[PDB]
């Protein structure tokens, strides 16, 4: 297996496609859930560990994952390189489509019903994919197609990414 | 008769006595509703969890299963409740029926995001998990509204209210 | 007590009592919505007809409407106002009947289908005008949501049939 | 592994391997697309009903619903999610399903007539509900365009149950 | 098998294996566009023209459809269906194709310019028409969200290449 | 004459453009009247025996008639190629056109008034000429441009059809 590993100055990063356990210390609460999802549904192994409001965590997590996910991209050679992925949610569907394509774009078609999910600034879920995306040099499409419950919308689309990702990397 | 399971941890009894109820969900705003729920149902719950939306929708599933175990047990009941609740400018209307097909129609817009802390959103979660995992097909109806604490404690008795009716034995 | 009468073929009892129901309308959808109103009603219905759905629905519904008139009629201290809310998936309805002795129907239901089977839906509204108008009743029927006209139809039977069966409640 | 049970009388079994399907369910519409769910799946269906076409569709949903769970819980590790595209002419349709535990159908698809031969297209909403929930699959069903009535019905379920053969693949 | 005919001269084979491809069209943006075509389906393009743009890709597309027909008749058990999404920067499309004897397209895409370089755009949708009618493929294009033209139609024969290669695929 | 024909498994199929009787079996009453038209104005001779919902039938017959006039089409070199013809039908009028061109294609613009004739699903109509002109390669427009009595709305479809093919098969 391969680890990336980047520290960023108070964040300390490592991502490894094996299947290794992962340890996610954001210090928010909401985005530790997802990444824990991002992990299962990638096949990604994921050890966060923050120390330090809210959006330049979030932010700089989704920077740093991004450039880590460059550097695996980089390190692989032959890989499917395209992932569709739908995922219901009880009421939501979300579409995500992943292109590894070396060009840095994000298309985000997703409004979110409520501001807030517990504590956490539902305007930070397209700020984390612009900084995972772009610095991962994806080329990504996210689409709501239907919704109603923020919380099922903003895990349809953690879901649905990973899953596309997981299958555009698939070795080749 | 008393009904129970366990499903962070989660323990719950259900029972059609008056024995006290212990509800504590981890959620202010959601313990003072079940509160309400074992009152105007008559039911007695008992709810332990330790660990808002996986618990609103966990302890509602559990709920659901446990009133399922409660109905399969009884054989002639009301089975058809229907209950109007006034909350100053707001008043709701829930009708239940106890007919195994499991099926919710749920239809209120609450005023506000938040009550307190709690996600207001959770309302229609917790009575989907409840009404699909009893088998009861539910329609819920705000019929006009105004403050969002009153439309969701107005649901909760309603709700509350048509469940003992439908529940009682015949 | 039983209350019966021939209109011509067609003969039809009805009581309130707990004997058995036959209902052989010759209108399989027909036999079906009087089947669920003599369960919800507590009433009995034996119907016999012999020997063209408008005619043979709209007869049975006059015919209905007068015995339960008798029955009235008969009855002294009654509950009087009945309003039942009946669920069937997507669908809700209410009825409210009031025995007033002034004929009136309100009906409130746009249906979704022209046909269930081979039943004109068209045919429910002319049942229901026929047996609310000559037993003499003041009747309310609405849709308050549908999508399945099956399930549109069986609401408001159930309904109505439990409003009326909780009107005619001795006191 | 043969998964069965009786409730009118039904009599029905399912199975995923390849044994023969018989699809009597006395509904000819519904006879063809319960043989093009048993192809597309690649679940075998032996159904016998004997004994309107609402109560025998819902039915016939509401087993299957219940044996395709009986079948999940067996199964250990599976693919989980699957999704569809269907074209039929001018139709597609996409149907997504999980097999999440949580019962959930999104239903979105207007159908272009009110019969196809004499079956209700209404009743097609009515099966689908009836297997969804009681398999406790979450799907969402969408008519992305249609046109013809038999190619929308057809694409649908094709669609579902191709999806639903993709989630059932063992892990 | 190299599947091969000749139709001014147009001479043109396609196969399914890994020889190199050259395309000579004449017509400069139809052979980078045929070229992504032969990576994506994984077939092996080769084409001679020698010698208005209209007529070039109309032929040209033709003959690559009854070709196709011609491998298709040969091989006995392939996937069928394929669905490809493909994302161009602003751009996604989606092509859903059904290897079903039923000649269809359904062609969904306004595209942003009447030109790309000297090449008339309102010619991709009549190349699409000519290779599908001709192969007997039901497909379906769809341009989701669409901004530059290039990407545009770069998107929808990535993604029908795509889907044809997984329809293609033996079973 | 020639006669072309086909078995398709369960539909028996034989067409000729003589003049000997027409014996349509369809199983399906008002199809069965329809073909009976078409053989009438177009001057094909139609045999039809199937055996076994209406779908399926409406549509397999349109496919094989399709065909066969493909096979006609191809042993004729020289014909008048392009018929037009206007049908009034009480309050009704269509126009159709052909063009026996070798490019398949059907536009199709008339709004039936009514979902059923009988009990003739009336979405049949526009399924039969799909499959018969995409499998015959003509080039065919359908308008209704009045209507009012759906029977009379897809008997002039039929007959205009029928007449403006069999003006395009005409020799020359
Ligand atoms: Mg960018
Ligand atoms: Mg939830
Ligand atoms: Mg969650
Ligand atoms: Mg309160
Ligand atoms: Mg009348
Ligand atoms: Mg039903
Ligand atoms: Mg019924
Ligand atoms: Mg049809
Ligand atoms: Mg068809
Ligand atoms: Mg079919
Ligand atoms: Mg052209
Ligand atoms: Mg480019
Ligand atoms: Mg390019
Ligand atoms: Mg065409
Ligand atoms: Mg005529």
């Amino acid at each position: 297996a391969m680890i990336y590993q980047k520290q960023r100055n108070q964040l300390n990063i490592s991502i490894s496609d094996d299947q290794s356990p992962s340890h996610i210390n954001t210090g928010v609460g909401f985005l530790n859930h997802m990444l824990t999802l991002f992990t299962f549904h990638s096949g990604l192994s994921l050890n966060i560990e923050a120390q330090g409001d809210d959006h330049h965590v979030t932010e700089d997590i989704g920077i740093v994952i991004g450039q880590l996910l460059l550097e695996m991209i980089k390190d692989k050679k032959h890989f499917v390189r395209y992932g569709t992925m739908y995922i219901p949610m009880d009421e939501t569907l979300a579409r995500v489509v992943v292109d590894i394509s070396g060009r840095p774009y994000l298309s985000f078609n997703a409004s979110l019903s409520k501001e807030k999910v517990g504590t956490f600034d539902t305007e930070l879920v397209e700020e984390f994919f612009r900084a995972v995306v772009i610095n991962a040099r994806l080329t990504t499409h996210i689409d709501l197609i239907r919704g109603g419950n923020t919380h099922h919308e903003i895990e349809a689309i953690f879901k649905a990414f990973s899953r596309a990702l997981g299958i555009a990397l698939t070795a080749t």
